[PDB]
């Protein structure tokens, strides 16, 4: 059982991570796809 | 063993936040340090 709870534990916390990474996956859809965002350093080090 | 195992799942958690620490970083050195970036309450209350 106890072997079990450490497992749940650890499995929780790994969905945390994802919900984190998919904002910037939105965002980047969002500005890049769709709109051709000028901030520089963001999609491609050069001129989008 | 177990207390061994217990320590590298918190290294290993430990880590993850310095990567999400780090693209802040990035993110500011590309903006406020080469381009003068103008959004609002960033780098600094007032005009950058």
């Amino acid at each position: 059982l106890a072997a079990l709870n450490a497992f749940v534990s650890q499995v929780l916390n790994k969905y945390t991570e994802v919900r984190g990474s998919r904002r910037l996956a939105q965002q980047k859809i969002n500005e890049c796809v769709k709109s051709q965002s000028n901030r520089y350093g963001f999609c491609g080090n050069g001129t989008h």
